[PDB]
């Protein structure tokens, strides 16, 4: 159905969803493993960044796809959350690698499932 960016139970709703439903979301959604490998990447995220979802699946988000996120403010918070088991943070960021610099809001949250973490993205 509809689900709003930043919803308190977003991870419960998205646990229900297959690839096609994820492509129906109003915001960008990326699912990562604990090493930052890309497990899912939806159509809305591709609309923001110009990346073909089919070609980024399996690549490492912090090393290869999104080097500008390798920073204490983004990757640093991700690794702290993976280690502590409590990842749930929202912040503003700029995506500027091989693209027009684009201001975004990012929400990172642990999934329901084992060894999975979401990055949600919306333009601001
Ligand atoms: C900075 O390098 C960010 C790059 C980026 C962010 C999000 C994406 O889905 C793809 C590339």
């Amino acid at each position: 159905e509809h689900v709003a960016f930043g919803s308190e139970d977003i991870e419960n709703t998205l646990a229900k969803m297959d690839d096609g439903q994820l492509d129906g979301l109003a915001f960008g959604a990326i699912q990562l493993d604990g090493d930052g490998n890309i497990l899912q990447y939806n159509a809305a995220e591709g609309d923001i960044t110009g990346r073909d979802p089919k070609q980024v699946i399996g690549k490492n988000f912090f090393k290869d796809v999104a080097p500008c996120t390798d920073s204490p403010e983004f990757y640093g918070k991700f690794k702290e959350g993976v280690a502590s088991g409590n990842l749930n943070t929202m912040f503003e960021y700029t995506f500027d690698y091989q693209m027009t610099p684009t201001k975004v809001k990012v929400h990172m949250k642990k999934a329901l499932s084992g060894d999975s973490y979401w990055v949600f993205v919306k333009r601001v």
